[PDB]
């Protein structure tokens, strides 16, 4: 004599009378309906429907009714509570679609929800539409959306600019986004030396140098770019000795399913270093260390040529300047 | 009775007498070896070897000798004309490798040659190493390498900066390189309103706004970014109508129609990241409805695409939660 389907069906037409009939004539236990149907009858229609819909598990529908109760232009602590509890932010958002002041209330609780699930970008956008900018900036930060953060920081919190910049620079650096981190050092902390050093870890010697020159700090060409070229040189040289060293050795091994996969991974690491070496070769030429330029370009073509015994490959963009 | 290999091999050892011997025993025509053997004897040993090398066609060895005729004096005009005629810039570069002064002479002729064969970058790098910065800049500009160009116009030619900047912008723009062009408007012409507009044209509303804000010209938000968000909205909106309109017809309907429906699946994936930026730009400007429609319309397509592609590799659209309802 458990609760049956006809009882539930009737309740879902919002017909308490028909649902009484059904319960009585289905031998359902009065200890499991009369109190409820009593409570149902003691409520106004809107709230009665809410309770029904809640009971039946139709939470979207429940939310709709509940939000029709208060005809003052607000969103009640009840609606807010019911939305958090049943994860109904999207529906709430759709409900209040044509009432912006109300919609904003769901937006505010959603951003909090979004934020704590580490969806920081959406949290940030939402807070920002609500004009809650300290919270938006904070979330753009955690998203590592630095342009969005600094944009709020410069316009609404200029006294926070340095702090946010420093923090963003620290996490952009850790994420190896050196060009982004350098942009901030230049433009927001007015740190030219630091910026130039960072464009160099990105192999953007072209940028680093135009920056030290536009800043009217020509000395950084020798203080910073040059040593960075030295570093880039050494980092790429040793890598090419390492590749020729592993390839010459891997041939005199296959003479082991994994040996033939290590070679294919060296091709991937190579093709990834390629854009950087091109930049190293050109930065080396433009600073007249042309023997070092020559060596880098040769050693690369060499290893690339040696991938003829490959029993796929790109060509290395030689610069004619150092091709002899 | 015909010039032969033995005579040439002997010439190649720089032995005129053994050449003479070989030539006559082999009964070659005296008119085709005597006037030439004479000229070798009429010249100095180093030039002698040069002419021999020219004749056999070994132009690399030729220059080697001809470049030893003057030492340790500088590069002769004889050596230069010989490089431009037999294209041994690379080889000239190799001989003069340990002597920087001389190598520099070969770089100057190489640069001109490069810059005549459209290779403007290598041309510029050469010119830059030679302190010929005016020439370097022009070649960087031809190569659309604007950062190298301004780096020179700022340090050595301050009067020229506004004219290169303006010229480059014009190039870059036609090349559809809107962000680059904008950077120049911003940094070198102090034209903030223009840089902002261009950033928008590249769907980079994020750079657009931060530039307006940083420049302390907030009005450009309403003045430029907003209408740009309008343009971006309508362009992507109309495009999505097309795809829905296209497919729905191409669905009903040989080898042609099926390949053009595969061209949409790439025009969409091309348009997706820009769509995102438009959706995200719209939300930040509080245009929720417009944002919502773009994201719906886009998803609508990808879903419809996900069905009928089978009945004929679709990557889903990155939604923002702000406008997913």
């Amino acid at each position: 004599q458990d609760v049956n389907v006809v009882y539930k069906s009737a309740l879902s037409l919002y017909d308490v009378s028909l649902a009484l009939l059904v319960a009585q004539k289905s031998q359902m236990d009065p200890r499991e309906y009369l109190p409820f149907l009593q409570e149902l009858q003691d409520n106004e229609p809107l709230r009665r429907k809410f309770l029904i819909d809640d009971y039946l598990g139709n939470y979207e529908k429940a939310l709709e009714h509940l939000s029709e109760i208060d005809k003052d232009g607000n969103v009640s602590e009840e609606v807010i509570d019911y939305v958090e509890s049943h994860d109904l932010y999207k529906h709430g958002l759709a409900l209040y679609r044509y009432d912006s002041e109300k919609q904003n209330v769901i937006y505010n609780i959603y951003a909090k929800h979004l934020s704590s699930n580490q969806m920081y970008t959406d949290a940030a956008v939402a807070y920002e539409m609500l004009g809650k900018l300290k919270e938006a900036m904070g979330a753009y930060q955690s998203a590592k959306r630095w342009r969005e953060a600094m944009s709020i920081a410069v316009q609404k919190f200029p006294e926070e600019v340095e702090s946010v910049a420093e923090e963003l620079i620290s996490s952009l650096t850790f994420e190896h986004r050196y060009v982004d981190a350098a942009d901030i050092q230049l433009e927001y902390l007015d740190n030219v030396k630091e910026a130039v050093a960072l464009y160099c870890k990105a192999y953007r010697y072209d940028i680093a140098s135009l920056v030290a020159i536009k800043a009217k700090k020509d000395e950084l060409l020798e203080e910073v770019v040059d040593p960075g070229l030295g570093e880039g040189f050494g980092i790429i040289a040793e890598l090419l000795a390492d590749c020729k060293g592993q390839i010459n050795s891997q041939l005199r091994r296959l003479r082991e399913e994994y040996l033939v996969q290590s070679v294919g991974r060296l091709i991937e690491r190579l093709n990834q270093t390629k854009p950087d070496a091109v930049r190293v070769v050109e930065g080396l030429c433009r600073r007249n260390m042309r023997e070092q330029a020559h060596q880098i370009q040769k050693n690369f073509v060499e290893v690339l040529d040696l991938l003829k015994a490959n029993v796929e490959i790109h060509d290395f963009p030689k610069s004619h300047i150092v091709d002899f």
